[PDB]
């Protein structure tokens, strides 16, 4: 009831396109301090990826005795794997403030002062060179993404993101995994069905038992790609140059990662079409 | 001492240009509590003008049980106001950092990045604007003075410093008082004994035997207004003009303290060589 629960971490990391590797450390006997740090390790990037807006507090996971693994923020118990992907989406959400457009609205160092996102670019540099903490406003950055800019003591950080829902992101790796099936009516009546209903509906109406009580364990379902920040340190975190590339380098991973989390899910998708 | 512990620290205030008026407060129909807030508000305004140099501490003074004033640094006593101004002037001693020209090297802020104290105006500007907490190095200033600013909060604060030890304003204020002498005689027998053994030297000399006893008792003797911090909140304090506004503000507040408890002190060697 709590078993498989590294592979259930490993699940949820990878939504994020973090290879978490939890289960290979515990299965070479790592000691549970490394098995902790690892866990934190991998939520803290996924945090990074998720988009859901929560840089302002500090993300943990840990091992329990009873085999469990708790992810807290700031410290409060927040959530248990066990407890399913549904029921962690559902924890964090109240601690979210998402915007029109899905970016969000929190402050990454918190309350106080933000810069705005399309300062000119001599003066956000005096910004990166000589401020102690400091934080922009979402910006445009290019090709409908968003980005921003902040500096927590010795690190910067570099955010790019482009919203895109969970559900919408299933719906098209099930546009993808149908498309690979018979020419046949189970498709005509799931496109007649999409010009009436989403796509968990028309392939939950249209399929046999269990395509909803399997697929409510999906953590796709709760979590996607929308964003990605790239960290510099050091003399690096105080040079505009550096900052500039690392922009460039967040914009390109954005990309891969969305493609490879796409690509992972087709797959598992059509894994589900061949076990039928 | 001398008639009380509130003259006491009156007193001590005086040296820094603070008309605090504890022994009124304590004579009055004041609340209970209104006691101890005065004195730590009269204190924080006496360590922006000491020019100490200890902006990072937590400044408070209090009264004790039985009936003395204590006054701490992040919380920790210091010392107590009955034990003399020599006293207190030596526990603040091993916290200072003085480099050559008598400037704090302690950072208001902190351990971190400071900014560089000639940056061009422009670029200072993006700091007062859009930074967080921030602060510069010291730099020149007009008229002799030196200058630094920071941002904690919601305030950003203004230094102008022109350093001079306590003895230095004392010999200012014996060479003012062997100025006005209108007996010339005394005035030639000081004037060698100065050739010689300096001013002060000479005009301590002059007096009753013991003249470097009972005015080293006097708080002149260890504090003196070097300093002078201006204040801006709000809007004010992210705005460039209103900067170099609160330079000049601060430049005249610390000429007219200087000028000030010159005067007083030339009063002070006054009323004990006279009436010889």
């Amino acid at each position: 009831q709590t078993d498989g629960i590294y592979a259930a971490f490993d699940t949820l990391m990878s939504t994020a396109g973090v290879d978490s590797q939890i289960a290979a450390l515990a299965a070479s006997e790592a000691d549970a301090g490394t098995l902790d740090a690892a866990l934190t390790q991998s939520l803290q990037e996924a945090q990074g990826r998720w988009g859901l807006g929560l840089h302002h507090l500090r993300h943990e996971a840990r091992l329990t005795d009873d085999g469990d693994i708790e992810i807290l923020t700031d410290g409060r118990p927040s959530a248990r794997v066990s407890e399913g992907f549904g029921a962690l989406a559902q924890a964090y959400a109240p601690m979210q403030a998402l915007d029109e457009r899905g970016l969000s609205q929190w402050a990454a160092l918190g309350e106080g002062y933000r810069a705005p996102g399309d300062l000119p670019l001599a003066q956000l540099k005096v910004l990166i060179e000589h401020a102690r903490d400091f934080e922009t406003d979402w910006s445009a950055g290019r090709g409908e993404t968003f980005q921003r800019v902040w500096r927590k003591g010795d690190t910067l950080f570099v955010e790019v993101a482009r919203p895109a829902s969970a559900e919408a992101a299933l719906s098209k790796a099930a546009w993808k995994v149908i498309a690979s099936i018979k020419d046949r009516a189970f498709q005509r009546e799931l496109m007649r069905r999409s010009e009436k209903d989403g796509m968990l509906g028309a392939l939950l109406g249209a399929r046999h038992a269990g395509a909803k009580a399997n697929l409510a364990q999906l953590p796709e379902a709760h979590f996607t790609v929308q964003a990605f920040v790239q960290t510099l340190s050091g003399a690096a975190a105080r040079n505009a140059e550096e900052y500039r590339a690392a922009l460039k380098t967040a914009a390109a991973a954005l990309e891969e990662y969305q493609g490879v989390t796409t690509r992972q899910l087709s797959e598992v998708l059509r894994h589900g079409l061949r076990e039928s």
